[PDB]
């Protein structure tokens, strides 16, 4: 009894160029499997046409990955001329009691290193700054480095939020609900590595692994320009 995201127009593009991977890195529904009316309790269209993603556990996952209409998975120059730009908007609800960190929106490599991600977090300290309730920007400091650098991007709010992540020639930023919150951080030391956008709900850290993590989009879309 669940509705499936197809059912929505503006979701076929990237349902098209997507595959869905639940609760860990094992796809489930590939392209043609989300177009034909994918749906289950971890990834359904709300009434009011979300596109809802719902996970318990530590580390585990309902989340697109980039693919390529062909099939192909994506896996672009993390430092090419070409830009790889995706949006999304996104209504992030209160979290479940002893969910600590949700991540939402990733750029990650072809092997094992996200290059970003985007996050909700309980908390965060940040050079002796302790934000409570926000949204998170965390850059890898390189594949070798598990160190990473987090710059707080927004207050959480329940509202509907525009994200937008361009990433162009070493840089990548971060625009939200318009404004620019990360101006052009360096991704140099992914030279060399093949990159890929996520998108959905990747629970992190929680601290009761029964605790459900939910992540709604009304709009999600990731493109390139050459
Ligand atoms: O505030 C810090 O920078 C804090 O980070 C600690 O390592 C983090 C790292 O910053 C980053 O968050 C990483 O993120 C993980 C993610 O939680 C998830 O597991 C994903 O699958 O892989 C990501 C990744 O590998 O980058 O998780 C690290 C962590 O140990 O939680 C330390 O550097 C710490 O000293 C520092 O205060
Ligand atoms: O997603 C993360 O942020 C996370 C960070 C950890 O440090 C790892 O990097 C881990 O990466 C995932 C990654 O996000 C993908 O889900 C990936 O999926 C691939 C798997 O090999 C599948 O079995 C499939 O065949 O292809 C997938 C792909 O590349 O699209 O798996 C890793 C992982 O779990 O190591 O998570």
């Amino acid at each position: 009894f669940y509705t499936a995201p197809s059912t929505e127009s503006k979701f076929t593009e990237v349902l098209s160029k997507a595959k869905l991977q639940y609760p860990t890195s094992t796809t489930v529904a590939f392209a043609d499997d989300l177009l034909d009316g994918y749906a289950a309790s971890y990834f359904y269209l709300t009434s009011d046409l979300y596109m809802q993603f719902q996970v318990a556990g530590s580390s585990q996952r309902s989340e697109l990955r980039e693919m390529e209409t062909s099939g192909d998975e994506a896996a672009w120059d993390c430092t090419g001329s070409t830009a790889h730009v995706a949006s999304a908007q996104i209504a992030i609800p209160v979290q479940e009691d002893g969910i600590e960190e949700v991540t939402i929106l990733q750029v990650h490599d072809s092997d094992v290193t996200p290059v970003l991600r985007i996050s909700w977090v309980s908390s965060i300290t940040i050079d002796g700054v302790t934000s409570e309730d926000v949204v998170l920007a965390t850059i890898r400091n390189g594949i070798d480095d598990s160190t990473a650098t987090k710059t707080v991007l927004q207050a959480h709010t329940t509202s509907r939020t525009e994200f937008n992540i361009n990433v162009q020639n070493s840089k990548l930023s971060i625009t939200v609900d318009g404004t620019t919150e990360l101006d052009e951080a360096d991704i140099s030391q992914f030279d060399g590595s093949t990159c890929y956008f996520k998108a959905g709900a990747y629970n992190n850290n929680p601290t009761d692994t029964s605790a459900n993590a939910r992540i709604k989009m009304y709009e999600l879309e990731w493109v390139d320009h050459h």
